[PDB]
């Protein structure tokens, strides 16, 4: 199966920061052949992406107009041209090239050695499995301490859409492509009218970073939040590795019976680093409240997207804490998200 890669771009020179590293990493021409759709007319970008010549296949947004925005979004052009752009670039991958499936990756990420490694060993599972709608590279809570660098292998699902470095099939675009937003398609794919449930595989060390600092939003999430993800390093060999564990009839049984057979902890004995002989522990929430205070005591994201957390899976949040390993987690009894937790 040939899985493109649809590299996203626009205005900005260092997108020859991620094609160099994808196309140092690529471990075959034919198998991940590299699409870079160009908005916004950029000649210098231009160039910079002709510049490589066969070893891409540019195509360029034809509509380059202004967008008519609702009266609540004066502000926001640039998400409305984010949005048409996306339905345009993954209609050529879908619809021209008529490719199987994608790898979107925006043109301000950086890519990890393993990274075509993993989507390959990943695409199967995705196929076979339609409780899953996608596979990302990102871990949303993937800060350097709070990462087991020992288990660069682990993986995970996750209710919450990652995007960032992303697969996704044909199938999920054909369900996607009549109702796509006019912005914000990242925010709207968390919805659940969208999601409808379905989870993406995740790793436990980001097998994308991102670098883009100055782009279409105002640096303040890149600053206090993204900078700080951890890019793997250490080559995982995804493709020799039993990913079954992954399957949902399994996760759902043997992660849920790890997290809620773990003991639990009042989470300020976890911030002050006592009963450290438990190396894997619960710390409970019941409420908005109780998880927004006890995400931020112990470091981690703590908004919600429709009611769903950072990474989190039925609800639980898993990250390292000072080298302890933390399920932050509702009580058994959970059964559902309510898009009411803001
Ligand atoms: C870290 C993060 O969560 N970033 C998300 C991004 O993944 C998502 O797609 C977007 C959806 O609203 O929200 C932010 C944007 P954010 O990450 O803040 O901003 P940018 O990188 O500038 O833009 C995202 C992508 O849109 C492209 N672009 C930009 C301007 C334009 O007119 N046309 C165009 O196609 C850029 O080349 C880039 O590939
Ligand atoms: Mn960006």
């Amino acid at each position: 199966a040939v899985i493109p890669i649809l590299v996203i771009a626009c205005d900005r020179s260092t997108v020859r920061r991620c094609l160099d590293k994808l196309l140092h990493y690529r471990p075959s021409a034919e198998l991940f052949p590299i699409i870079v759709s160009q908005d916004c007319g950029h000649e210098e970008t231009a160039q910079v992406i002709a510049s490589y010549g066969s070893a891409v296949t540019h195509i360029r947004q034809p509509d380059l107009s202004n967008i008519a925005v609702q009266p609540d979004h004066r502000k926001f052009q640039g998400y409305y041209k984010i949005a048409r752009h996306y339905r345009w670039a993954l209609g050529q991958i879908f619809h021209n090239f008529n490719y199987p499936a994608a790898v979107v990756v925006e043109d301000d990420l950086e890519v990890a050695p393993d990274f075509f490694e993993y989507f390959q060993a990943t695409y199967p599972l995705l196929k076979a499995d339609p409780s899953l709608w996608c596979v990302s590279a990102w871990n949303d809570n993937g800060k350097e301490q709070m990462v087991d660098s020992s288990k660069p292998e682990l993986l995970y699902r996750t209710d919450f859409f990652p995007g960032l470095g992303w697969l996704l099939l044909a199938e999920l675009w054909a369900e996607l492509e009549p109702k796509w937003p006019k912005a914000f398609w990242d925010d709207w794919m968390r919805r659940p009218e969208q999601r409808k449930g379905r989870a993406c595989v995740r790793p436990e060390i980001s097998r994308t970073m991102t670098f883009g600092r100055k782009g279409v939003s105002h640096g303040q999430f890149f600053d206090q939040h993204l900078k700080f993800i951890k890019l793997n390093q250490q080559f995982v060999p995804f493709t020799q590795l039993d990913l079954s564990y992954l399957q949902q009839e399994a996760y759902d049984r043997d992660f849920l019976a790890r997290v809620y057979g773990a003991p639990q902890l009042q989470v300020e004995k976890v911030r002050t680093n006592d009963r450290k002989e438990l190396g894997e522990v619960r710390v409970q929430y019941t409420g908005r409240d109780s998880f927004k205070a006890f995400a931020k005591a112990l470091g981690v994201m703590d908004d919600l997207k429709s009611g769903v957390p950072r990474a989190g899976y039925r609800g639980i949040v898993t990250f390292l804490f000072r080298g302890r390993r933390v399920h932050l987690a509702p009580p058994q009894t959970w059964d559902g998200y309510d898009p009411s937790w803001t």
